[PDB]
């Protein structure tokens, strides 16, 4: 009702769909419906996949550096509106403006502006094999990708999906998840408006198990990029393979181990800690959610952890003094309410938090209180499942050693860290950690330069970095001959 | 009958399996039962399993070098045996000696070769961000991964899978096909004798709906390499996707197209026309079995494609001098006639061949005879679909440009070749060719250095040169913070 | 004179030089004073490596990523002073308007817009050696290097030099060639205009006697990047490594083949020949000023580079319509008469040219006209020299492998070319040449992705490209230990 | 003398100089004549030339992986001659049979087998430029390159400047010092016999001022790579340099720095410090002799020291006890002895040593005490200048910053090493510290895939790693020009 009805975006512009339905897109703030948003139908899936096919040839016939040019004039326009991209980001996932403003945008256009520099430096190999024969590789669009998108993060993946892909000539349609649709429209406009041809960008509105499956089935689309959770994952990765054996991108969840070792300040520890498992009101993939502390520092870890908890400024994600907002969407929270219960259903120790804050006005909002548990164990329910709010699990162990293979012992492997002011300790206990993220004495930067994913079942393939620009390329191996050619027959 | 009955090996040795099952190996020459061979059981899989997740572990702690000097000495052995190797290839799949000794040992020991020489330049990067912080990648070994063989290159195809696998640290459990399962078992004793730790190289035997299948499902493999037939490939791929989110290599099938342009050498394009379909009796998967050649130049080149055709030396495979011999199993010799039968129905013109070969003896394997049809159209099944027999079908055009349209229209997409003389048509038409594998005046060869593997559905992934084994690591990205770390909270 | 006085540019403005000494420019066109230029003195080099050293610390320290935003900003002001640029370009040099606005500024200003995307990609490697030890390398800036110019690209040679030294963390001290010292300190301005912090480009005139040589002699200097004569470069680079052992670039002169094959389109031949032979009248050090034609083709392309020629629109290089300015100077004129004076007495047949243009206002000018000489032979002083200006030598060979091997008999090798259609000899040809710039149907493109430089005496070291990004930093390899250390002691 | 009179080794086999003068060298053991050597003439550097360039035209021709498989033969051989090469090296060097036979032979030989697996991993690139144009570059050898050899590590560095050489496809001439010419020739038996083909490796012997000035200005010699002293390496390179300009390779001298911050384990820093001191009797070009203690650890460590020191076994090189020899000839032994009489006069304190050792057969030799001077100022000789024998400088400091910037203030920069169990200090001061060789926590170990050399006034490119693979080659670019050619003209 705040705005007006949301269309899908195809060829450089809006179109009206062709399902006759909508869906609704809500402020978990406030529950105020933010707009009608269109479901795009099966007929709508092939119209963008026939622009998408056009407009791919339109970009892979630029050169190089007209690409790089076009995707840098992006950048320009997504920095100078950074603020009202961030507020509308705001308004759909209810994470607080001092977040959306200062990373979301930000660090959604640094890959895009990193990937534009790229462009140029796209290159084959050269193998000579004899006087007269020699091999030149090329890399070369995968041409039609599809973008598949979370609720936490919605404009920083679209643009960390798009980018690489269209730096590489690519075209990519786009499908933002239901719950947070807003942006990945603004984003389309952007990049019309930046000189991007027309088709080369689609959004796509709808339902995953609709319009994201139709577009994981499409014989013409060659590559799908997803973000969520790990069992949509499989479903997703299966049948994109099984329809037309594609290629696949897969940003899945974890169960990310910390480890603070006892030589740890416990002050940077428990930053580091709270930083892990409390911003973005708990909704980030990379979260440490479980918290290995030594005996010899559990009472001292718990009341630094608990001395910063208590100054957390849960609140309106529009003022600019919130740093902790509510969660995404109400069921969300009821999910999440429902692992807590379970956590002392299950004789954890719960150190603070647990409910849900109801206090005037928080009541018309999903707001979920900074949880943590301690003395936890890992056959406990919220140590070996994926929570994604607010919710820390402090760990106990005795030996270094015991503390990674217990980080180790899961089918997870998105990220890790340790904590330690030891050369030792800190690289060789984040070699044997098995995870794609690894952080020292730190948590949660992620550069554009750093390719980024997860090992076992919290992924397939990375983003970031140029490793990820190579897999939106295929690589065509041509063997010229140049002198005499054998038949046995 | 001819041969003790084959074990499974595992852990550096042959064991008993657990199924109380086995099945038989035939001589597709004569009819004879070359082996009893065991099938695993589900239990079976599951000892390989925890068999290489112990060997992977004592291999990785070797030293590259170490590494290298072991996989070395197992290239020695596969070059002095050689000539065994080669006559037991045959055997099992019916391919000339003059092939199997020349070809199948040989190029699989060039790739394990190469693989061997590289081990130490395996390389992560460093990537500064600011005085105080920085990045390094490491490439760590997948762990356990699975190599899925086919029928047409047994050995060869274990070679080129485990040599990467191996080279980067890898233990794969191997399952060669139901059809071609011997020389696999010696590949794995000449590895254990070269120092290959015991469980870093496993085979298991038995058929792919329930072995195979047993392998793309455990939780503990981290990728499978599958090498066969396009529809069984989706199958594997999305099994291997929904069970555990494995990494996957795809080797599939295609329907390669070679255009001759109207400027060739038509002795050249005739030669390479013939090598390109009736090589291993028209069973290697980059068969180019569409032959575009140019209405001006099609009567003189049916002519020379048929001198070539009569010549063809079909006949026992173990005499030196065969160099067409029997398909791989009557099934699919009843599979390809089928095939040839369509082609006559649908009033393509039969040029030669067509029959299957029964005359005195050869009636006792399973002979087709080199067929080539011509005046073929785009709409016939032995066009459209993949035969893997000795069928070459001659389409005519009248446009260069139409000839390439027409060669990209397919869902396939594994290898393309052209003859021509000049240098413009040559690199312009193969670079807007959509195939992972190119030729340009030769067909068929393919040097270690050459990552090779399939565009759309002929294939995900590649085999052999650099990225090959890149792609038998994982990436982990490792942040190291060296000033001070800001918490908003 | 035209201009006022120009200064030295040190620490981001114009200074007074300490020598109290000053040369001139003069416009080549019709003999006036362009402007007096200061000499700098000894004092006023170590004045600049002072201002040097401490930009690259400011510049160092900085991120990759606003390294590159203000490069880019440069680009854009470069974009956008384009035709000023080349106006002045075109006073300082003669070189005409026509290629002043369209090669110049665009190709200077393409190279340094390619290595400002570069800058975040620059990475080390990352070995493991075992379990408690690896080793990262980081690329790290040399610090302050000198780039000494040529005055037949003033601007653009500054800008290749500039452009990866400052995009690798470097600061470059710049020494314009004393006959076009103008547009190398517009530069200067523009890239403090841009942001480049103080002393991170600076620009000292003078002679190479005097102030080249000090700077090559500099202890604090790290690299000298020099383009010019293959005599002084032995003598700069003898310099720069007797003195404090710097790291060199040299890119020299050559005596360039380009071999017409008897396949060739005479008509692209020819337009070939006379570009590689007559752009900036000649002035270009890539030039294929020995011209290869086979014996059967002698009459017919002699007659078809006539036509050509006859058509150069010869003039005053402000005038757009002019395609041919006068040389340089009156000495380099002299010069080139010389060289064509000798070619007479030697015998060679002159098929056009041959004299200076005098002719109302071209004699106030260094105008020579475009000469070609032809049957020439390998012991003729023009054929053995470089002239650098309008002096084509065509000479006749009878066979392939005759025409390589005294295309290959020269100290030089900067650059080759081929011209034919066909694919193998094309290949097989250019393998076989001797030159590290090789061009097959074309000449004179050089993309900024493509690493141009000389083999043999006409170079050390390359330009553009990744390679020398990564040729302005130097390698630390750095090996952490993370478990015992033994002595022997 | 103890040995026939060695000859010179040209074209694969022992040849007579034409010189008619020899020079003699001697064991320093006891100072008696090992042999006479044949001093190379002009002429016989002709004739090593012509042989080369025959030799690299044939080798050349092999395809990669026939060279890999011949440098793996010679590494085969070198394992098996190990001892007794190690035998005539202590002979000729002094150096104690303990370090002979476990470093010297076993790291030449690993570099050599690193980089023969590396020979089929050598690329080009490939880069599109438009539909009608691409690059390839190709990685063609040098041709003809000559090493000049040091005495401290000489068939070690025949090996390391041999094998990446060989590897590229070139063809080397080595000169040995002519302090230890006698390893150099048996390598070059060793290649012969392992299937290099003649005037592949050829060994000239004779005196630097004669031999190694004509190697340096040979035009038809491409690279020049050089090992030993800064003085020398300046003259080397500015003669390489201005006779032809060829490419160089320096490996110079050195005053690395070891900074033991007040963190560390002082028995390791004990260690590490004696290490990097007297090992090969200080005849290490790494080693630190500029040794940084804070001044709350001065009395301690040199107690340390001093444990260390008193237990080393000075004795005959041939007993397999000893584990610090004699240097390597009596004139070096005096230059040692004044060095340490310097430090004396200029008021450091001796802590040990400082003596010739003269005691019965000692006296027959060139044996210089362990020496270990403290309390040193950073103006002392001693400190400033490479004394290249068995002499530690212990200089005192108070804080970090100070100690880096100490450590930094010199001419040299071949390697540098910190001592500390802080992961922040240990990186932030390694990336400080201005030296291509880095250690943390240990000191001295040098892989085959580490790229090895010095900056500033310490070296000019590197050894080992991929790097220095590359730099063996030189860099072709080919545009194919596959549309039209616009001419202006
Ligand atoms: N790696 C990281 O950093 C990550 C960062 C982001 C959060 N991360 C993950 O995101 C999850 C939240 O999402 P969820 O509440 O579980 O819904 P879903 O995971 O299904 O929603 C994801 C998208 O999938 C589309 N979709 C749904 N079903 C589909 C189907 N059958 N076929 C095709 N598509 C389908 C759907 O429309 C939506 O757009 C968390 O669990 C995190 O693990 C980690
Ligand atoms: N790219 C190239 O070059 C290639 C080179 C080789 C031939 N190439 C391909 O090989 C095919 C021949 O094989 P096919 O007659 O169709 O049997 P299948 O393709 O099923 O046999 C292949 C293997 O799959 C195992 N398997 C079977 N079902 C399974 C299941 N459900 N789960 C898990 N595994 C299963 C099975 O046990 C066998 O080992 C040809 O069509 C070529 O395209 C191209
Ligand atoms: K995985
Ligand atoms: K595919
Ligand atoms: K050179
Ligand atoms: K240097």
């Amino acid at each position: 009702a705040r705005f007006e009805e949301q269309k899908l975006y195809i060829g450089g512009r809006y179109v009206e769909a062709s399902s006759g339905a909508t869906f609704e897109t809500i402020n978990p703030a406030n529950g105020e419906v933010l707009a009608k948003v269109q479901r795009a139908s099966r007929e709508d899936v092939e119209r963008a996949v026939q622009s998408a096919v056009e407009g791919q040839k339109v970009w892979a016939a630029m050169t190089a550096m007209q690409r790089s040019r076009i995707l840098r004039r992006a950048v320009d326009i997504l920095r100078e509106r950074n603020d009202e991209l961030a507020a509308l980001e705001t308004l759909d996932t209810g994470k607080p403006l001092a977040e959306t403003r200062s990373v979301d945008i930000v660090t959604g256009a640094d890959v895009l502006e990193y990937y534009a520099g790229l462009v140029p430096a796209i290159e084959g190999e050269q193998i000579p094999l004899r006087e007269t024969s020699f091999v030149y590789t090329r890399r070369e669009p995968l041409g039609v990708v599809a973008g598949i998108g979370a609720w936490n993060y919605p404009v920083q993946i679209a643009l960390w999906k798009s980018a690489p892909a269209l730096a590489a000539g690519n075209a990519m349609i786009f499908k933002p998840s239901e719950v947070t649709p807003l942006t990945a429209l603004k984003l389309a406009e952007i990049y019309t408006e930046a000189g991007v041809p027309d088709g080369v960008f689609n959004v796509l509105t709808g339902s995953g198990r609709e319009v994201g499956q139709w577009l994981t089935e499409h014989p013409l689309i060659e590559k799908i990029s997803f973000t969520g959770g790990t069992s949509t994952g499989k479903k997703v990765m299966a049948s994109a393979s099984s329809s037309s054996l594609k290629e696949v991108t897969m940003e899945l969840g974890g169960k990310s181990p910390l480890i603070i070792f006892p030589d740890a300040d416990l002050d940077r520890a428990a930053d580091i800690a709270v930083m892990a498992n409390f911003f973005s009101s708990g909704q980030v993939c990379t979260n440490g959610t479980r918290v290995f502390i030594h005996r010899s520092q559990q009472a001292r870890f718990e009341a630094k952890v608990l001395e910063r908890v208590q100054r957390i400024r849960l609140g309106d994600p529009q003022d600019e003094n919130t740093n902790f907002g509510p969660l995404v969407s109400f069921p969300h929270m009821e999910s999440v309410l429902g692992y807590i219960e379970s956590g002392k259903a299950q004789k954890a120790r719960l150190l603070c938090g647990g409910e849900r804050v109801t206090d005037g006005a928080f009541g018309k909002g999903a707001y979920v209180a900074p949880t943590v548990f301690t003395d936890c164990r890992d056959d406990m329910t919220i140590v070996r499942e994926e929570i994604f709010g607010p919710v820390m699990s402090i760990l106990v162990y005795d030996d270094e050693d015991e503390a990674i293979r217990r980080a180790n012992d899961t089918e997870y492997g998105l990220a890790a860290g340790v904590v330690t002011q030891d050369l030792a300790r800190a690289h060789r206990a984040i070699h044997r950690l098995e995870a794609g993220i690894c952080w020292i004495n730190t948590w949660g930067e992620s550069p554009a330069e750093m390719p980024v994913g997860g090992y076992k079942q919290s992924g397939v393939g990375r983003e970031n970095g140029l490793t990820t620009l190579a897999h939106y390329t295929r690589i065509k191996s041509v063997q010229v001959e140049l002198g005499d050619y054998a038949s046995v027959f």
